[PDB]
């Protein structure tokens, strides 16, 4: 099944996901030079006070915190979207270094982490609808870079010890994710697709120019997680970014002069 490995990912994914070889996939290459300033973008909303977090997951992939997405409680709105996206999950993808990581990158930069805060269009009713569309999700993506620590991270790092292994879960209630993000909202927005199988076109990407910055001491943490379950052999969990994708026939707008 799909992994990050030599002999299960990436470069292997299109063959049980042919997608992978779409029009509009994620992640690319942000040429700044070649993005274009985009005055029609309206301000963008990101509306977290009464986010509700649940649980805590190690997938096999990554980690993800979820949220109870029942109600409009953590919402994204604004920018280059039209209508309100509720936010299902957060996960990031990291290195096994600090030179990479992202999935994103700028002016070919590769940062360190990568986080993807999942939301979904609330028109379309739930997730599974939502993925049948184009503009049936929109993924806010923050770069992480190591320097000093992030406060509003370490609950998150603390959590690691208890979902080392893949299908590990653990109670993650009471989670701010307003404490994730960077002082400035400008961003870069493009339409594309999931990063994992099932690579589905369905994303308004809007990633964030500026970085969040964590101490070394977090994103090692990160690394001490494992791909594989309880008792099998252990298998760091890092390197975990698809490259970038062509781009294809798409323009990168930023909201920033
Ligand atoms: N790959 C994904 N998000 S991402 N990496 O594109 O933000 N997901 C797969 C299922 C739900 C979200
Ligand atoms: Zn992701």
């Amino acid at each position: 099944h799909w992994g990050y490995g030599k002999h299960n990912g990436p470069e292997h994914w299109h063959k049980d996901f042919p997608i992978a070889k779409g029009e509009r996939q994620s992640p690319v290459d942000i040429d700044t030079h070649t993005a274009k300033y985009d005055p029609s973008l309206k301000p963008l909303s990101v509306s977290y006070d009464q986010a509700t977090s649940l649980r805590i997951l190690n997938n096999g992939h990554a980690f993800n915190v979820e949220f109870d997405d029942s109600q409009d409680k953590a919402v994204l709105k604004g920018g280059p979207l039209d209508g309100t996206y509720r936010l299902i999950q957060f996960h990031f993808h990291w290195g096994s270094l600090d030179g990479q990581g992202s999935e994103h990158t700028v002016d070919k930069k590769k940062y360190a982490a990568e986080l993807h805060l999942v939301h979904w269009n609330t028109k379309y009713g739930d997730f599974g609808k939502a993925v049948q569309q184009p503009d049936g999700l929109a993924v806010l993506g923050i770069f992480l870079k190591v320097g000093s620590a992030k406060p509003g991270l370490q609950k998150v790092v603390d959590v690691l010890d208890s979902i080392k292994t893949k299908g590990k879960s653990a109670d993650f209630t009471n989670f701010d994710p307003r404490g994730l993000l960077p002082e400035s909202l400008d961003y870069w927005t493009y339409p594309g697709s999931l990063t994992t199988p099932p690579l589905l076109e369905c994303v308004t990407w809007i990633v964030l120019k500026e970085p969040i910055s964590v101490s070394s001491e977090q994103v090692l943490k990160f690394r001490k997680l494992n791909f594989n379950g309880e008792g099998e052999p252990e298998e760091l969990m890092v390197d975990n970014w698809r490259p970038a994708q062509p781009l294809k026939n798409r323009q990168i707008k930023a909201s920033f002069k």
